[PDB]
């Protein structure tokens, strides 16, 4: 069997008097008084080896130095003196046998500090990506990706349990989810490309047309996008799939998959059912399709008592959006906020305090008319700061939300844990407020509420959707909908979406007569593990919970792609590159 | 809740008196002394709804026709007679109601038959890609692709409970001098991502970051011939090992492929696997990938013939025989000759066994040594012996292929499933010496002062795992000693700017302590064909390409607008 007899850092008192075998890097040595001490390090933490000048192991420990890799044997004995910021602080070992397996010279930054417990200074992320096989020697790095084993393993768990099939679908297939492809030439016939999938979106329902009724996969998606915040060029999906089911069962299934995930990967308790909110609730509660729900600051929509108001800025507009903030701002505070508002489409911010009585600052003279309906639709309290956006709905909710979000942090507030919700009944279309065009929400095989079918034609925008999303502390973890297998109203949906006969024959034709030989009611969702694991582990970006991603171009310093390749390949491909 | 109690296949005796809410495609349709029987089919099987002339749903039994999905209502009652090919077979469905949820063209092609228990006749498979999401309506692919599901969670289950960290790894890498597919980066006309051959550069770097343990359900990409029944990508079981001899890999992957078959298949599989050198199984079977379903192992019987006048014997650097339990025709033996022959031999001698003598073609050179050659291939009356003679290489790479050819032209049974493992490969192979496997393939460290004064004799820490004559598994202990590194190196005359042009990254890394570690890749396709006794790789793949690459059901490869690939900085040429 193996060499070692036990993981370095498992050693505890109930193995004192116990001769061990272990192998493990070196953390750090310290010699005092002759003696040699090693703090040897595996992934279960560090134990302390103690060489003694009387030992045959001495020699050996004199030429070690960090990082090397050795292998220990010894007597394992209580410290004089125990460490309490190790789970080994109590015992060491006192090495009657060292062997050198591999010399290692100094890492280009430190990976000790972590093991001890101790803090971790920053290091230059191009630098750790660099060298990213050292930085995965941390603990941290260790640990994130631990829990992203931890999390999948609980996936397949609960997905096999609920009589989920895992299939695994192409990865080189043909040119939806709104994003730029990447493409694979083919070799034996230039101008013939491959593309990576954005998604299995299409073969996932094809499953469902083949009868496996519930499916899942851990997918990996690429998608060729420019300005995204935290983009990697490709990223991991849970995606699943379910037939003859209403909206309803797919998030139920869901909210109960995520929670047996935090349960077991973290040991966190989520409360069942997730809260519930529409589209138009969570707009006009929060100006975003994205809520945070660990704080409150809710909007109130206050349009109807400026009808006979001489501020013509606020009785014309469609909506005045107003937001009790528990805190007298400065000027500069509020010029920040104000900043925030005018880069979402506000016309602009408006501030001022509330007093024992009357009104004080910015607009507070426009605020002194309006006071006994006002005071009890905002409950604001003296010593508050009111901010007001008016303009269209959309504009002066989302405005106003993340002028929310960006006083949530000016005022520090503590906001904990987790808080899930759903979002849902989404309106099938968005308008564009800069192209001045109708663009979907979700994919266009998303269907349409049924009661809203003959809307289609007479009043497209008032068509909702029968799409969700999931939500985490403000953040788009997951999204679905239930599609459309009827082949009838999919091509109908094309035509509505600016996709004439061509187009769909050219880019769907496969699939529109996929759903002439009987396709079934069904639906699905897909998250975004990256995303979810970045929240799970408080890490500020994706990169931190994938082994080895990219940096913020898209590039790899590690490997050196991407990179050029030799004229003679990229001939016999029967490409080139076009002079500029 | 779910509109459906049960699925339809799932429905037993025990649901006598419930009534029930089913969903799935219409199988088959009969009409009988006026009642209307409609084979009710989802992913757990058949079951029989019966429509009476007073039920509501009579009217639209009637008009339903086979593959229209439909949600039935009715009451479960006892067949009068059961139909035992059916796992619902005692049990009926009385229906109540019926509700068509989508009509269906007629399929192409039939996929009825199987879920009644009945042979399905062949389909051209061309047509069966390009409908694949009717191919797998059929019983035989669920089945195909449930088991690989059971495959892959068992696996999970096991390397979990050992340890192993899973770590996915990056699908857009670094190009380097088999072809690599290539994905052009947008922004910098003239570079290139590649997708990876493999993990192996990754899985070598997470042992160097001290993760011990690591496996992957890895996706590989190799633009190289598709003939052999190969596919552009294709799925490995990867996994990689720290602190490891290849005694602890082989006993891992042994327990584990026991636990797989277990699990997925309810098969037994005896542990441990026999083992064989590369040597041995050259000897006994003239193959580096045995099929131990059936005996007929190959004899070295060259030393019998030193002092036999007979020429092509006598002066031969190794005689293979091999001896057939029955007489074989003049046709076969030609047969067995021509195998032999295609095999790059000079030839295949023959001769009947006797009582007393032999009898047939060099049987008169066979008598002078007639004991020692029964006692050396155990030979018996009514046997046929076969000689390949030539170099020690191609007469058992020729009789070994003679070999399999002879269990075809005799019928022998061939069942179950036979694991081995082919370990002590030679490390290199002439051409100047190269690397039989992969550079980084440590050496055996009692041949380690062979590798400059005989580097041939040198063997390598790399084992295969076999079954039934295929290779499912390869791996091997890697190299750890970057000093050892540039010796196999200066040994293969790759110099330092081709080592950086290909490893740079990796043989920097092995600079800051790598520990001993191993591991190895499972063919996961190949695999699971076989467990399914499938003929190609394509059956245990949901959307696979054609023999050809191509994939009817999509159309890709496809052109795309020459606007999306001007956005690239690209043109064809
Ligand atoms: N996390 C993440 C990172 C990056 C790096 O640049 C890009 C991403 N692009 C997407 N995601 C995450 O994937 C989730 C689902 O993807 S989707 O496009 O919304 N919908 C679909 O794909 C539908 N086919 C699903 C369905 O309808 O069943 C999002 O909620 C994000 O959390 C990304
Ligand atoms: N099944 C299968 C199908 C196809 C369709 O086109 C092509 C294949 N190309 C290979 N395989 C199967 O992968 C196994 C391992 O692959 S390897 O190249 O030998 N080694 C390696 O890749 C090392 N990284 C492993 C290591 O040393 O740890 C083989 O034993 C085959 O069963 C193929």
């Amino acid at each position: 069997g193996m060499r070692r007899t036990h993981y370095a850092g498992s050693l505890r008192e109930t193995h004192v008097g116990e001769e061990v075998v272990l192998e493990g890097w070196v953390n750090r040595r310290r010699d005092l008084g002759g003696l040699i001490f090693l703090d040897l390090r595996d992934r279960e933490g560090l134990v302390q080896l103690v060489a003694h000048p009387a030992s045959p192991a001495y020699a050996t420990a004199e030429r070690v130095r960090p990082e090397w890799v050795v292998r220990a044997k010894g007597l394992v004995r209580l410290r004089p003196e125990p460490n309490p910021r190790l789970a080994t602080g109590r015992v060491e070992v006192e090495l009657s046998a060292l062997e050198v397996l591999a010399e290692a010279k100094t890492p280009p930054f430190p990976v000790d500090a972590g093991w001890r417990g101790e803090e971790e200074k920053e290091a230059s992320e191009e630098l750790r990506l660099k060298y990213r096989y050292l930085d995965l020697r941390r603990r941290r790095m260790q640990e994130n990706l631990r829990l992203r084993h931890r999390v999948i393993k609980a996936i397949w768990d609960f997905l096999d349990r609920e009589g989920f099939v895992q299939v695994e679908t192409p990865f080189l297939t043909k040119s939806p989810e709104g994003a730029r492809d990447f493409l694979v030439p083919y070799r034996h016939e230039p101008g013939l490309f491959y593309a990576l999938p954005q998604s299995p979106q299409l073969f996932k329902q094809m499953l469902m047309v083949a009868g496996l009724d519930r499916y899942f996969q851990i997918a990996r998606c690429f998608r060729d996008e420019d300005l995204r915040a935290d983009r990697q060029p490709d990223f991991t999906q849970l995606d699943l799939e379910m037939s003859f089911v209403e909206v309803e069962d797919v998030l139920e299934l869901n909210e109960r998959l995520m929670a047996h995930v935090f349960r077991e990967a973290l040991g966190v308790e989520l409360p069942l059912p997730f809260p519930r909110l529409s589209y138009e609730e969570a707009m006009e509660r929060y100006g975003s399709d994205k809520p945070d729900l660990r704080f409150g600051l809710e909007l109130k929509e206050v349009g109807p008592l400026f009808r006979q108001s001489g501020f013509r800025v606020f009785q014309e507009a469609e909506s005045v959006k107003a937001l009790a903030l528990p805190k007298a701002l400065s000027r500069k505070e509020v010029a920040e906020l104000e900043e925030v508002a005018k880069r979402h489409k506000a016309q602009g911010l408006a501030w001022a305090r509330v007093e024992e009585g009357g009104f004080s600052g910015g607009v507070a003279k426009f605020l002194e008319p309006v006071r006994e309906a006002l005071l009890q639709a905002t409950e604001a309290r003296p010593g508050d700061t009111l901010l007001f956006v008016a303009g269209p709905r959309k504009v002066a909710a989302t405005a106003l939300g993340a002028v929310r979000l960006r006083a949530a942090d000016l005022l520090g507030l503590k906001r904990e844990g987790f808080r899930f919700l759903w979002v849902v009944d989404f309106p099938l279309l968005e308008w564009d407020e800069e192209e001045e065009a109708w663009t979907y929400m979700h994919h266009p095989f998303t269907s349409p509420h049924p009661e809203d079918l003959p809307l289609l034609e007479k009043d497209p925008g008032r068509v909702r959707a029968l799409a969700y999303d999931l939500v985490l502390n403000g953040v788009e973890v997951g999204g679905g909908s239930i599609r459309i297998h009827d082949p009838r109203l999919q091509a109908r949906v094309f035509r509505l979406l600016g996709i004439g006969e061509e187009e769909q024959r050219e880019k769907f034709g496969f699939f529109l007569e996929a759903l002439e030989y009987g396709a079934p009611p069904h639906g699905g969702i897909a998250w975004g593990l990256d995303r979810l694991l970045a929240l799970m582990t408080g890490s500020p970006s994706i990169r931190e919970v994938i082994a080895f991603p990219k940096n913020k171009e898209g590039k790899d310093p590690l490997t050196g792609a991407p990179s050029p390749v030799p004229e003679e390949q990229l001939r016999e491909l029967g490409l080139m590159v076009v002079r500029p």
